[PDB]
């Protein structure tokens, strides 16, 4: 399938080279499967979403995004027209208040929730868990997140925008989960995207067009953006039967773009999600 004039970031994961606008991908789309957003919430009335978004949890007065981040996050994943993933299941859990901040206590309360809630979804291709969060470093959120990395959910995380090394911050800094630091349209590292050993791959992250809060859609910029992308892409492999939750993250980097980004700290992987899709 191709979509025309598509963000760039999508025509990016379907292309050997920067500087097309076509999104090629298999028309099944991640059909079967299910992401988990684990952030704002999604505004799931979204026409883009197409009734394929639900509110599941919220440790808040409402399940409603009022802030946008989580909209735009899960609109990266499997909106129809911003999406990577365009027919997959989203399932919103808004761990995070409408200032897009959150203790990590709840945020911990959300991982163990979505290991568990997955045993109470339809999800046969598999289940994908998008964390566009974070903040200094904490075993206890990086356990969390190993847990439901372990409980079989395919576990995508942050980097962080610090332009620094992602080992002093968390979840990014769990060893056993998908790290994804941001790049921009000519294929340099995204300047606020942090780096290091424990990166796993880049996305997408500077200047992401998809869906905001109030029917409306708006650019904006973060490994936040970046991290979908690749939850996306995970949702999608596993609906082909190409991989599984416990082996996408590294098969992703077995078959990213290599090489192709410029200012990657020397230590830090050169890979860049492809969905290595042959139309």
């Amino acid at each position: 399938a191709a979509q025309t004039n598509a963000p760039w970031g999508l025509a990016r994961i379907s292309s050997t080279s920067p500087g097309t606008s076509t999104y090629y991908y298999d028309e099944s789309a991640g059909q079967g499967s299910c992401v988990y957003v684990i952030d704002t919430g999604i505004e799931a009335s979204h026409p883009e979403f197409e009734g394929r978004a639900q509110m599941v949890k919220t440790y808040y007065y409402s399940s409603r995004d009022g802030n946008g981040h989580g909209t735009h996050c899960a609109g990266t994943v499997g909106s129809r027209t911003y999406g990577v993933a365009k027919k997959t299941q989203l399932f919103g859990v808004k761990v995070l208040d409408d200032n897009g901040s959150g203790q990590y206590s709840t945020i911990i309360a959300g991982m163990d929730f979505v290991a568990s809630d997955k045993n109470n979804r339809n999800c046969p291709k598999g289940v994908v868990a998008s964390l566009s969060l974070g903040g200094g470093y904490s075993s206890s959120v990086n356990s969390a997140a190993a847990r439901l990395q372990s409980s079989g959910v395919m576990v995508a995380v942050a980097a962080g925008n610090n332009n620094a090394d992602a080992r002093n911050y968390s979840p990014a800094s769990e060893p056993s989960v998908c790290t994804v630091g941001a790049s921009d349209r000519y294929d340099r590292r995204s300047s606020f995207s942090n780096y290091g050993s424990v990166l796993d791959i880049f996305g997408p992250g500077t200047d992401i067009l998809s869906t905001w809060i109030g029917g409306s859609t708006r650019s904006i910029s973060g490994t936040s953006m970046a991290t979908p992308h690749v939850a996306g892409l995970a949702a999608y492999l596993m609906t082909l039967g190409k991989t599984t939750a416990a082996s996408a993250c590294r098969y992703i980097a077995d078959t990213a773009n290599k090489g192709d980004l410029s200012n990657i700290p020397f230590g830090t992987v050169n890979l860049l999600a492809y969905n290595n899709y042959q139309a």
